[PDB]
Protein backbone atom coordinates (compact mmCIF):
# COMPACT_ATOMS: atom_id res chain seq x y z
CA UNK A 1 0.00 0.00 0.00
CA UNK A 2 1.56 3.23 -1.38
CA UNK A 3 1.54 5.50 1.66
CA UNK A 4 -1.02 4.12 4.09
CA UNK A 5 0.14 0.51 4.11
CA UNK A 6 -2.70 -1.85 4.94
CA UNK A 7 -1.70 -5.50 5.13
CA UNK A 8 -3.07 -8.94 5.88
CA UNK A 9 -2.31 -9.50 9.54
CA UNK A 10 -0.48 -12.73 10.20
CA UNK A 11 -1.91 -15.30 12.55
CA UNK A 12 0.72 -14.58 15.23
CA UNK A 13 -0.53 -10.95 15.38
CA UNK A 14 -4.18 -11.83 15.62
CA UNK A 15 -3.76 -14.52 18.19
CA UNK A 16 -1.62 -12.39 20.52
CA UNK A 17 -3.84 -9.30 20.73
CA UNK A 18 -3.95 -8.11 24.28
CA UNK A 19 -1.05 -10.32 25.19
CA UNK A 20 2.35 -9.28 26.34
CA UNK A 21 5.73 -11.13 26.15
CA UNK A 22 9.05 -10.72 28.08
CA UNK A 23 11.15 -8.03 26.34
CA UNK A 24 14.28 -10.03 26.84
CA UNK A 25 13.38 -13.74 26.46
CA UNK A 26 10.01 -13.51 24.59
CA UNK A 27 8.24 -15.81 27.04
CA UNK A 28 4.79 -15.50 28.53
CA UNK A 29 2.46 -17.56 30.62
CA UNK A 30 0.58 -20.03 28.40
CA UNK A 31 -2.87 -18.44 27.76
CA UNK A 32 -5.09 -21.52 28.45
CA UNK A 33 -8.28 -19.38 28.38
CA UNK A 34 -7.59 -18.66 24.66
CA UNK A 35 -8.11 -22.18 23.31
CA UNK A 36 -11.67 -22.71 22.14
CA UNK A 37 -13.50 -26.05 22.08
CA UNK A 38 -12.79 -25.88 18.37
CA UNK A 39 -8.99 -25.66 18.93
CA UNK A 40 -9.07 -28.74 21.15
CA UNK A 41 -10.90 -30.60 18.40
CA UNK A 42 -8.31 -29.43 15.77
CA UNK A 43 -5.50 -30.70 18.07
CA UNK A 44 -7.26 -34.02 18.53
CA UNK A 45 -7.71 -34.37 14.70
CA UNK A 46 -4.06 -33.53 14.01
CA UNK A 47 -2.75 -35.82 16.75
CA UNK A 48 -4.90 -38.73 15.62
CA UNK A 49 -3.99 -38.33 11.96
CA UNK A 50 -0.25 -38.31 12.76
CA UNK A 51 -0.43 -41.28 15.12
CA UNK A 52 -1.85 -43.48 12.24
CA UNK A 53 0.90 -42.39 9.91
CA UNK A 54 3.87 -42.61 12.34
CA UNK A 55 4.15 -46.44 12.70
CA UNK A 56 6.94 -47.62 10.43
CA UNK A 57 7.92 -43.99 9.82
CA UNK A 58 8.79 -42.18 13.08
CA UNK A 59 11.95 -43.39 14.82
CA UNK A 60 11.29 -45.52 17.91
CA UNK A 61 12.53 -42.76 20.34
CA UNK A 62 9.81 -40.40 19.11
CA UNK A 63 7.06 -42.98 19.62
CA UNK A 64 8.31 -43.91 23.09
CA UNK A 65 8.54 -40.22 24.06
CA UNK A 66 4.93 -39.57 23.11
CA UNK A 67 3.94 -42.57 25.37
CA UNK A 68 6.24 -41.78 28.28
CA UNK A 69 5.37 -38.03 28.43
CA UNK A 70 1.66 -38.79 27.80
CA UNK A 71 1.23 -35.93 25.39
CA UNK A 72 -2.46 -35.04 25.42
CA UNK A 73 -4.28 -36.67 22.54
CA UNK A 74 -7.51 -34.75 23.10
CA UNK A 75 -6.77 -31.15 23.69
CA UNK A 76 -3.90 -28.67 23.49
CA UNK A 77 -1.53 -29.69 26.35
CA UNK A 78 -1.21 -27.65 29.51
CA UNK A 79 2.54 -26.74 29.45
CA UNK A 80 2.98 -26.63 33.21
CA UNK A 81 1.64 -30.11 33.65
CA UNK A 82 3.62 -31.54 30.78
CA UNK A 83 6.74 -29.92 32.24
CA UNK A 84 6.35 -31.93 35.46
CA UNK A 85 7.12 -35.06 33.41
CA UNK A 86 9.53 -33.59 30.89
CA UNK A 87 11.69 -32.02 33.64
CA UNK A 88 11.85 -35.21 35.73
CA UNK A 89 12.59 -37.42 32.64
CA UNK A 90 14.98 -35.18 30.76
CA UNK A 91 15.97 -32.03 32.67
CA UNK A 92 14.23 -29.86 29.96
CA UNK A 93 11.06 -27.72 30.10
CA UNK A 94 8.98 -25.94 27.47
CA UNK A 95 8.30 -22.18 27.61
CA UNK A 96 5.56 -20.41 25.75
CA UNK A 97 6.46 -17.78 23.15
CA UNK A 98 4.19 -15.77 20.80
CA UNK A 99 5.43 -17.19 17.56
CA UNK A 100 8.76 -16.56 15.86
CA UNK A 101 11.55 -15.14 18.11
CA UNK A 102 15.10 -13.79 17.34
CA UNK A 103 17.80 -16.43 16.85
CA UNK A 104 19.85 -15.18 19.76
CA UNK A 105 16.85 -15.52 22.13
CA UNK A 106 16.20 -19.01 20.79
CA UNK A 107 19.86 -20.15 21.30
CA UNK A 108 19.84 -18.83 24.87
CA UNK A 109 16.74 -20.94 25.68
CA UNK A 110 18.17 -24.12 24.16
CA UNK A 111 21.49 -23.53 25.88
CA UNK A 112 19.57 -23.59 29.17
CA UNK A 113 17.37 -26.67 28.40
CA UNK A 114 14.27 -24.61 27.59
CA UNK A 115 12.49 -25.38 24.36
CA UNK A 116 10.37 -22.42 23.15
CA UNK A 117 6.86 -23.41 21.95
CA UNK A 118 4.53 -21.04 20.02
CA UNK A 119 1.40 -21.26 22.21
CA UNK A 120 -1.38 -20.82 19.58
CA UNK A 121 -2.88 -23.46 17.26
CA UNK A 122 -3.57 -23.23 13.54
CA UNK A 123 -7.23 -22.62 12.63
CA UNK A 124 -9.49 -25.36 11.16
CA UNK A 125 -8.91 -24.73 7.49
CA UNK A 126 -5.12 -24.68 7.93
CA UNK A 127 -4.38 -28.32 8.62
CA UNK A 128 -1.01 -29.05 6.86
CA UNK A 129 2.32 -27.29 7.70
CA UNK A 130 1.17 -23.66 7.23
CA UNK A 131 2.95 -20.31 7.52
CA UNK A 132 4.64 -20.00 10.93
CA UNK A 133 5.02 -22.86 13.37
CA UNK A 134 2.14 -23.35 15.80
CA UNK A 135 1.73 -25.33 19.04
CA UNK A 136 1.18 -28.66 17.21
CA UNK A 137 4.36 -28.25 15.08
CA UNK A 138 6.34 -27.10 18.07
CA UNK A 139 5.06 -29.23 20.87
CA UNK A 140 4.01 -32.51 19.09
CA UNK A 141 6.91 -32.27 16.63
CA UNK A 142 9.82 -31.63 19.02
CA UNK A 143 9.01 -32.49 22.58
CA UNK A 144 8.77 -36.32 22.39
CA UNK A 145 12.35 -36.64 21.18
CA UNK A 146 13.73 -34.95 24.15
CA UNK A 147 13.17 -38.35 25.82
CA UNK A 148 16.39 -39.46 24.15
CA UNK A 149 19.14 -38.00 26.32
CA UNK A 150 21.65 -37.93 23.49
CA UNK A 151 19.32 -35.89 21.26
CA UNK A 152 18.47 -33.59 24.23
CA UNK A 153 22.26 -33.06 24.79
CA UNK A 154 22.69 -32.35 21.07
CA UNK A 155 20.06 -29.57 21.27
CA UNK A 156 21.64 -28.10 24.45
CA UNK A 157 25.06 -28.04 22.79
CA UNK A 158 23.59 -26.61 19.57
CA UNK A 159 22.12 -23.76 21.68
CA UNK A 160 25.38 -23.15 23.58
CA UNK A 161 27.17 -22.92 20.25
CA UNK A 162 24.66 -20.43 18.90
CA UNK A 163 25.06 -18.25 21.99
CA UNK A 164 28.81 -18.10 21.26
CA UNK A 165 28.69 -17.56 17.50
CA UNK A 166 29.97 -14.17 16.34
CA UNK A 167 31.38 -14.61 12.81
CA UNK A 168 29.34 -13.03 10.01
CA UNK A 169 27.61 -15.86 8.19
CA UNK A 170 27.35 -18.02 11.29
CA UNK A 171 23.60 -17.51 11.61
CA UNK A 172 22.57 -18.87 8.16
CA UNK A 173 24.97 -21.78 8.71
CA UNK A 174 23.40 -22.60 12.08
CA UNK A 175 19.92 -22.15 10.64
CA UNK A 176 20.69 -24.79 7.89
CA UNK A 177 22.13 -27.16 10.49
CA UNK A 178 18.96 -26.84 12.62
CA UNK A 179 16.66 -27.24 9.59
CA UNK A 180 18.36 -30.35 8.19
CA UNK A 181 18.60 -32.08 11.63
CA UNK A 182 15.99 -30.97 14.24
CA UNK A 183 13.29 -29.99 11.64
CA UNK A 184 13.90 -32.37 8.66
CA UNK A 185 16.34 -35.11 9.73
CA UNK A 186 16.02 -38.82 8.82
CA UNK A 187 17.79 -41.60 10.74
CA UNK A 188 18.84 -45.01 9.37
CA UNK A 189 17.90 -47.92 11.66
CA UNK A 190 18.26 -51.72 11.57
CA UNK A 191 14.62 -51.82 10.71
CA UNK A 192 14.78 -49.32 7.87
CA UNK A 193 14.86 -45.56 7.30
CA UNK A 194 12.92 -43.62 9.98
CA UNK A 195 12.25 -39.90 10.73
CA UNK A 196 13.34 -37.67 13.63
CA UNK A 197 12.73 -34.18 12.18
CA UNK A 198 9.93 -32.14 13.86
CA UNK A 199 8.82 -30.37 10.62
CA UNK A 200 8.22 -33.85 9.18
CA UNK A 201 6.65 -35.63 12.21
CA UNK A 202 4.06 -32.91 12.67
CA UNK A 203 3.10 -32.89 8.92
CA UNK A 204 0.89 -35.42 7.22
CA UNK A 205 2.31 -34.62 3.79
CA UNK A 206 6.01 -34.53 4.82
CA UNK A 207 5.70 -37.76 6.83
CA UNK A 208 4.55 -39.55 3.71
CA UNK A 209 6.78 -37.87 1.18
CA UNK A 210 10.14 -38.10 2.94
CA UNK A 211 10.13 -41.92 2.88
CA UNK A 212 8.07 -42.62 -0.23
CA UNK A 213 9.33 -40.46 -3.08
CA UNK A 214 12.03 -40.98 -5.69
CA UNK A 215 12.74 -37.36 -6.42
CA UNK A 216 14.55 -36.11 -3.40
CA UNK A 217 18.17 -36.87 -2.63
CA UNK A 218 18.82 -38.70 0.71
CA UNK A 219 22.40 -37.96 1.78
CA UNK A 220 24.50 -39.04 4.71
CA UNK A 221 24.95 -36.48 7.43
CA UNK A 222 28.00 -34.28 6.87
CA UNK A 223 28.33 -31.22 9.12
CA UNK A 224 30.23 -28.84 6.85
CA UNK A 225 28.15 -29.80 3.75
CA UNK A 226 24.92 -29.09 5.63
CA UNK A 227 26.05 -25.71 6.96
CA UNK A 228 26.76 -24.78 3.37
CA UNK A 229 23.43 -26.01 1.96
CA UNK A 230 20.42 -23.80 1.22
CA UNK A 231 16.86 -24.88 2.16
CA UNK A 232 13.41 -23.75 0.88
CA UNK A 233 10.46 -23.27 3.23
CA UNK A 234 7.29 -23.42 1.17
CA UNK A 235 7.79 -26.67 -0.71
CA UNK A 236 8.68 -30.36 -0.12
CA UNK A 237 12.41 -30.82 0.64
CA UNK A 238 14.75 -31.57 -2.28
CA UNK A 239 17.43 -33.17 -0.08
CA UNK A 240 17.10 -34.95 3.29
CA UNK A 241 20.17 -35.68 5.48
CA UNK A 242 20.42 -38.99 7.19
CA UNK A 243 22.17 -39.74 10.48
CA UNK A 244 23.14 -43.21 11.68
CA UNK A 245 22.65 -42.43 15.36
CA UNK A 246 21.90 -39.56 17.66
CA UNK A 247 25.43 -39.97 19.06
CA UNK A 248 26.80 -38.99 15.62
CA UNK A 249 24.74 -35.84 15.71
CA UNK A 250 25.86 -34.98 19.25
CA UNK A 251 29.53 -35.68 18.44
CA UNK A 252 29.18 -33.25 15.52
CA UNK A 253 28.81 -30.39 18.06
CA UNK A 254 31.98 -31.36 19.86
CA UNK A 255 34.34 -29.16 17.91
CA UNK A 256 34.11 -25.45 18.54
CA UNK A 257 32.42 -24.11 15.38
CA UNK A 258 34.38 -20.82 15.22
CA UNK A 259 36.90 -22.04 12.64
CA UNK A 260 34.21 -23.74 10.59
CA UNK A 261 32.24 -20.49 10.06
CA UNK A 262 35.38 -18.81 8.76
CA UNK A 263 36.13 -21.71 6.51
CA UNK A 264 32.68 -21.53 4.90
CA UNK A 265 32.16 -17.77 5.04
CA UNK A 266 33.10 -17.15 1.43
CA UNK A 267 31.93 -20.49 -0.03
CA UNK A 268 29.00 -20.39 -2.46
CA UNK A 269 26.32 -22.66 -0.89
CA UNK A 270 24.93 -25.81 -2.47
CA UNK A 271 21.46 -25.48 -3.99
CA UNK A 272 18.76 -27.35 -2.06
CA UNK A 273 18.60 -29.92 -4.78
CA UNK A 274 22.34 -30.37 -5.45
CA UNK A 275 24.58 -33.42 -4.88
CA UNK A 276 28.14 -32.60 -3.69
CA UNK A 277 31.25 -34.57 -4.72
CA UNK A 278 31.78 -35.92 -1.21
CA UNK A 279 28.21 -36.98 -0.45
CA UNK A 280 27.27 -40.59 0.18
CA UNK A 281 23.80 -40.91 -1.37
CA UNK A 282 21.00 -43.48 -0.87
CA UNK A 283 21.25 -46.07 -3.70
CA UNK A 284 17.65 -46.26 -4.90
Amino acid sequence: NDRADFVVPDITTRKNVGLSHDANDFTLPQPLDRYSAEDHATWATLYQRQCKLLPGRACDEFLEGLERLEVDADRVPDFNKLNEKLMAATGWKIVAVPGLIPDDVFFEHLANRRFPVTWWLREPHQLDYLQEPDVFHDLFGHVPLLINPVFADYLEAYGKGGVKAKALGALPMLARLYWYTVEFGLINTPAGMRIYGAGILSSKSESIYCLDSASPNRVGFDLMRIMNTRYRIDTFQKTYFVIDSFKQLFDATAPDFAPLYLQLADAQPWGAGDIAPDDLVLNA
